[PDB]
RNA sequence: CGUGACUCU
RNA sequence: CGUGACUCU
């Protein structure tokens, strides 16, 4: 029978899906297990950010990273980290440095995003 | 004022809503040119998707309304000029039901882009502005 | 629906 | 419930 995720933060969802009731009971970066199991619940889905005002691009999920965006770089030829960048570009001060970021896009493009800046776009099945 | 949006819905029945009529049988003939005007003045502007290409549910935004019903409409096809009734006979093997209504124009007007009423829908979560 | 773009990460 | 676009017409 068809059921569509409730459309609300990317944070929200992974409490759910790790069983938290807040986040402030992770106050420190995922375990590898916690990180697959989020990995397999969030690939594939379509997330739009909330950094850039109005310009809600949509973006689909195609991994979550290894390390916290505290650490995670990208070629900015330098190195950047996703925090920082946001940072730098955006001038937003990450509240969850510790969480991993969303990989969207083809992979090649490197594309990072903090699961803070994301929501789960509404009307998607879930199986 | 405060913000509201237009109902999502078939711009067959948008344009019964605009013209005051119960039902699009009420309107067997070619709209005339005051009704034209008065549907062209609503639905100018707003985002329409198509439902004649199954999941692929494209969208448009529209920028007129075609004075000439489906069936007498055309454009250039490579070339010559085909009715858009007739290229969605062919192309579509849609059969149109409303041919007598006009179309919508959307897009780039250069594109000379025409669609049938009855393959569009108004798009949801558009501010309908007083 | 899908995807590309809004110089992104 | 941002803009634009293709798979048109």
């Amino acid at each position: 029978p068809t059921a569509f995720y409730k459309a609300q933060p990317v944070i929200e969802f992974v409490c759910e899906v790790l069983d938290f009731k807040s986040i402030e009971e992770q106050q420190k970066p995922l375990t590898d297990s916690q990180r697959v199991k989020f990995t397999k619940e969030i690939k594939g889905l379509k997330v739009e950010i909330t950094h850039c005002g109005q310009m809600k691009r949509k973006y689909r999920v195609c991994n979550v990273t290894r390390r916290p965006a505290s650490h995670q770089t990208f070629p900015l030829t330098v190195e950047c980290t996703v925090a920082q960048y946001f940072k730098d570009r955006h001038k937003l001060v990450l509240r969850y440095p510790h969480l991993p970021c969303l990989q969207v896009g083809q992979e090649q493009k490197h594309t990072y995003l903090p699961l803070e800046v994301c929501n789960i776009v509404a009307g998607q099945r879930c199986i």
